[PDB]
């Protein structure tokens, strides 16, 4: 199913976020109100929140916060692959910017 808020908290504490920062993330998750499919790959937190008004995506790791809205399946898939490739959130964002430039 979907990852619970308590499990997300623990995962983000591993990623390197404080409970206050996590609270902000939880607010973001509630803001969208979609299906919070949160994955933990190699320490990197891949938050995929599916919604009919547009899939939202949030990358969290080592204090880095990448908030994206209106993400396509191809973009989300690419991000997931980059994470599994061992790419950092900053490097992923650089790739996303290259995508957005197109």
């Amino acid at each position: 199913g979907l990852l619970t808020r308590e499990e997300i908290e623990a995962a983000l504490k591993e990623a390197g976020f404080t409970e206050e920062e996590i609270r902000k993330v939880l607010a973001w998750l509630e803001r969208v109100g979609g299906e919070r499919k949160v994955l933990k790959v190699a320490g990197k937190i891949l938050i995929i929140v599916e919604k009919r008004a547009g899939s939202r995506l949030l990358l969290l790791y080592a204090g880095r916060v990448i908030e994206k809205e209106g993400m396509s399946r191809e973009e989300v898939e690419a991000i997931k692959q980059l994470i599994s490739a061992g790419a950092t959130v900053e490097e992923i964002e650089a790739i996303i910017k290259r995508i957005e430039a197109r």
